[PDB]
């Protein structure tokens, strides 16, 4: 309790994401890359038995961090401290551990595996947020409410129609995160110190084919589909820009959605879930973490821009901060957003009251236009006469509860007789919303359902705020 | 000369991109959108004559800003100012211009056309930058040189193998811009004030299928393949993040490439073209690429605080950021191509550097060889035995990855970039 | 109309700021630095007459840009193109033009003069914004209104008390901009190519004293108080961080103030000025330009970080973009903010109505606490009985207009008799606001008036939106 | 080892800054604020016994988080969770803990104390970094070397004259942090829920002068000189911009200095200390300085959208950004001092570089000399005649500017920075 701890790791993100970048995960993946490196070169006919491999396999999860810190505070080599620590627990394999590979073989490829597994943790949570909002969207598909532009009252829409506006942004984020996992991220493989594979060629007597095969077989055992061909020392750091840009994009989406909910809470039309007077505390927390996620990407674009030639180590420290925290911040935002979506309470009576109080004034443009075409040669008089009816109608609605007030007023004033027969539809809120209901139906069937169909066997998790 | 001018618009960027976001082109797109709207409504049955549509086509390219600036002064609303300016230039089509539409029908759709056309200007320049470095990489695929990690001498490589390392970045940049132009950017269409098409439903007496056809026909007349369907007032501003994110990625790529050239120039191994000396062009390229690198950070903030169906605090900043981002990327690609075309190498200076730094690199190979033979010969100091697969890596990469990526740009690779 | 133009230069910023960074201003300042350079070395007894100087003085404003572009598209030297153009118009002075100075002598020092003059354009506009808000703050010093936390109703404050919250931020910005003009920005002077003054020493036969005097006299004629001593080629670019950071800070202030006004417009308690139904278009425009100003600073901090040793030219292009646009964006924001402040309309009846509708529920915590100390041993019963009175009181206020409803209800219910004598004060809104009125008075007299006292002869300008 | 940990908190930053923002210290400050509040209210006449105040002092440093974590689970409000945790640890003082105060009385004031103390940790490290480079600059004030503009050889200078160029940046950084600690940061005090002190006015039966004295006494008991007077619920978050802006300025300064060292190391002129080789420490310093460089961009965004008297979307991000900014600056200053203490120079390597690059620098002086004598000698090639006032500039700068700036830190300059 005496040392500071980032609340992203201790409070806000899920346990699975926190462990995905843990030091134990890094070493177990380091030892898994050595097992794959061995069973790939042993596959290409080399002085590696099957006896050394299973001993590696049997001693993968266990790790002696004591000797690792002893070698790390002596020669100051994190990789070689673990190629020696692993050699102590694998006496038969020791000469054939990390055979021919450079340090970035275990460092870069393990980071790539962690980034991929990180996306596989986030993807179901994006789809869950989509699923929860989509259910609410068709629940309130016809719940008529006031639209707001400039934070001022505008023509009617429906609450479900507004939620689809939020879902659209999440669909773009799901698309981006799926392309990162399935296309953008490639394997680093075995490339040497400067990407020329000069050191692996010596181990294979200058046989280009076994060296190419070495990089091909390592890509399958790692679960990747291809690998970069012309790297320097590391995988092209531009990949880290693509990752954080997509994560920062999620932050922008979450910040807009939760700001909208905070705005709608001030109108008393919605209320976020709480524990069983109340403030939108969860949407506010989601905005703060989303803002932090939004701006974390500028560190990577500056880092990539100053990578010197074949490599420069000024990316090492910042990558172990920004990459895990971006994933931790994205994980915490989507956890909160799924909460808010699952428990968001809407108030139909408040929406109708706020709607009824503004409809007398929203309609004065459209009726005045129709009156002018019917012969209203005194446009200012006709407008002033309409504004008087609307102002008096808004008073009768509030104090007397007469909802159909403006209808009766204009029907009793035969100044507006040319449009008496058109008023029952002109004044119908179900007419003013346009195609709002049908737009929800097409959007859910044509775009939402295909996007999250592959996540059907993992949409059931209820996310809880603790 | 009295009023300050942005150097991006004044000199750095080419005039194609400069005019792509100009005001004249903007109202030409506004007028062309009103023509497509009239054609569509006439196609859907509305009483609009061919004489009115031919009248709009004829006076499309003639803009009288003196009238537009005048009516804008009283209106404070520039879209209607250009509506009634076109109505004056088209007395017959006057009652049907902008019929049933809202301001964002021309505001947002013209932006999407300018943004899509701006990408069409950038894309061949990315392809030329790729092709120019591709020629240098093959030309110097065997030019042995010193590789540097931590900016200190590392095991040898070839200059062409390093150039392909730059090209790999530009290849990822190319497909991002193509995905933007061919997939990410959708049309806004005719959605109304809050995206519910309530005004066009009224204009069509509630015919849902007419309003649907209106949006599909307009999307096709404008050259797009689809439109958003659950917008608020505007197209989702996340598209603006997507656009500026990819453009900022161009800057990061250009900055590293031109920084690598500045680094190698201090070793007298490479030299940028000119008419020792100053790498002025590579330095300007880094300067402009840095401004482009960070320009997207205001778009992510803008999107995050878009209130409900719309707030207008996106309008002024999009007028600045979006054109400047394209102008910055355009100027960087013009400089990068010119530098790539005239990239001078010095094999003798490269050779001497690898010679004076080789002692700090052979100590490992002689260690195991002395363990092999001698306990406790001239060609083991030969760097040609130490470059690995750098030669073959250039070949397969150029043949299997670079050539397919820019195959579609074969008809426009010849244009050389001249920096004066 | 065919070429793009930044709306900051053509629409949003003032003419005086646009011209402050114009190319004509740069050259006239270049020629002024040559006149000061000549009359400083002629002052130190050199082969420079008084005849060459006044010819320079007489031919300062005029500039032949034709020959300048002819020499610039031939040898590609912007400085030397103007040392030759000026030499053509000054035939007597030509050998003693730019005598001994490097290119950055005219480039850096002119930029410094432009940045200082830019701050002198902004400072009166910050003080004007302070003055306009301060007048409104004491106008509405006692105008009781609802405070808002989490965008939810909170205890009462006053509109003037809220405006002082805005003024406080502007006072910090005024302080920062005054320290930039009067302390942070130093003169670059004459330093040579790498700041060692090696080239000026040759012109003075190795006399350190005349070289030191040269830099001292040039600082006075330029209007600066001191100069940097150990520069490289240019003045330390960290100064550009300080400038843009303070300008970006103004953006944050303007964005918060105008977002608050947009929020208060949704409650119909305020309305920004318009032309003689309406949206807060000016506050929205001010937020967009403030957001652009907020983020423009990250380019400079990246630029300074990669300045290579004595100099690297990768700052030249970005400085002529970011520095003028930051000043232009700051100028446009303060122009808008002064407009909004001068014409901001408040609605006291709406504030009181929104206040009266929420006071029944704001007070239930404080009365319940007093009841418990008086013997209310059923806290939940007492709370539920209060919430029923408050809910019924809010209905009587809205429909019947009975403002003193909750008072009469609790006075007629002798369940709450122990606090009957304390209710007239407990329920007094003038009591609930605490020291809001007195805090406005002390803040205006003790902090606002001294801060803008030096701008008294320039607070009268009315800023107009065009 | 299973749960990920931030390397800033795990290794890079020293434990003084790490514990300065820890949770235990936070509630110790919360409890100390409640003690000062009780002392002040007793001083102003409220019925609070010395026995109750002595009870709070005695149990201040003993925190039982098991009780705090328990009551926080039901309350969801961590301030009251620690209120009634201290009430359990102080049965006598229980009815008067947090009396009349709101949550931000302890939340914001403890932050300001942690922020002010964090600056007090950073300031001597800035002074040591200044003093260490000051010693190298005087030691090498006459060490002639090659100056580089555009990273190409320029007219000669001395290594100490270049080191002072770095020091000039650190001097501006020093007075910024001092202005932050001594001027910019004010106390929040006892302002209430919306800053109007309405609750304390009620507690004091409306005595304006008592409430005024309450805020003045608390400001003095806490070690501050003044408090804000027209806040909303919190102190103005612009202070958080001011703080992170100055810390980001440290990163930009460290990044350029350590980049200059990396550049000079590729020329084998300088070398960072160790136990050719890798400038690992200068590279980590650049890496951490880059993260620190950009961390303020979320504070400027946070301030811009603070809604009216308060919105809570500042709380979570301030818990991350503010401590990490201090931790980043602390780690950078620890690395910069260690590099400055062991900065190795190589005068022979420096001399040879100026020799092999001198032809591209003397062409101008011989031009005017041949115009002088000869129409159309050995010591004109002597670089000691070409360094200008670089020697005297180091002297006056060190004597007249560096020594006064760090005079107040003379009692704490000896602590050496060891990087292992």
């Amino acid at each position: 309790f005496e040392e500071y701890r980032n609340p992203l790791t201790k409070r806000y993100a899920s346990r699975e994401m926190v462990c995905n970048f843990g030091e134990k995960r890094k070493v177990i993946l380091w030892r898994q890359l050595w097992i794959w490196l061995a069973e790939t070169q042993k596959e290409l006919g080399f002085d590696i038995t099957d006896e050394q491999i299973n001993e590696m396999k049997s001693q993968r999860d266990s790790v002696d961090f004591g000797t690792a810190a002893a070698e790390e505070k002596a020669r100051r080599h994190d990789v070689m401290a673990h190629v020696y620590t692993f050699a102590l627990a694998c006496p038969k394999a020791a000469p054939i551990i990390h055979l021919g590979a450079t340090s970035c073989f275990v460092g870069d490829n393990a980071d790539l595996i962690m980034l991929k597994d990180g996306l596989n943790i986030l993807l179901p949570k994006v789809a869950r947020c989509i699923d929860r909002l989509a259910k609410k969207a068709m629940l309130h598909k016809s719940l008529i409410c006031l639209a707001r532009t400039h934070l001022q009252p505008a023509q009617p829409t429906t609450m479900g129609r507004r939620i689809c506006m939020w879902i659209q942004d999440l669909l773009l984020d799901l698309e981006n995160l799926e392309r990162l996992k399935n296309h953008t991220i490639r394997f680093r493989g075995a490339k040497g110190a400067v990407g020329t594979q000069a050191s692996f060629m010596d181990l294979f007597q200058g046989d280009h084919q076994k060296v190419i095969k070495l990089d091909e077989i390592l890509t399958k055992k790692s679960g990747f589909q291809r690998s970069w061909c012309v790297t320097g020392q590391t995988y092209p750091r531009k990949v880290d820009i693509e990752i954080t840009n997509a994560l920062s994009n999620i932050g922008a989406t979450v910040h807009k959605i939760c700001t909208d909910i905070r705005l709608l809470s001030s109108f008393h039309e919605v209320e976020e879930p709480f524990e069983t007077k109340r403030n939108p505390i969860r949407s506010e927390r989601a905005c703060s973490l989303a803002r932090y996620l939004m701006h974390i990407s500028t560190s990577m674009v500056s880092t990539v821009s100053v990578q010197w030639l074949e490599r420069s180590l000024d990316d090492s420290a910042i990558r172990r901060i920004v990459l895990p925290e971006a994933f931790l911040a994205a994980d915490a935002c989507l956890t909160l957003l799924q909460n808010i979506a699952e428990g968001l309470i809407v108030y139909p009576m408040v929406m109708e009251a706020n709607l009824n109080s503004e409809l007398p004034f929203l309609v004065v443009e459209r009726i005045l236009v129709k009156m002018v075409s019917e012969g209203a040669a005194n446009r200012q008089e006709c407008h002033e006469r309409l504004r008087k009816h609307s102002h008096e109608a808004a008073a009768e609605i509030k104090l007397k509860g007469l909802k159909n007030s403006l209808m009766d007023k204009l029907l009793n004033d035969y100044y507006f007789a040319p449009i008496h027969s058109l008023l029952p539809t002109v004044l119908d809120p179900s007419y003013m919303i346009g195609r709002a209901v049908e737009q929800v139906e097409v959007f859910l069937n044509t775009e939402v359902d295909p996007a999250i169909h592959s996540y059907k066997d993992c949409l059931a998790l209820n996310s809880n705020i603790t």
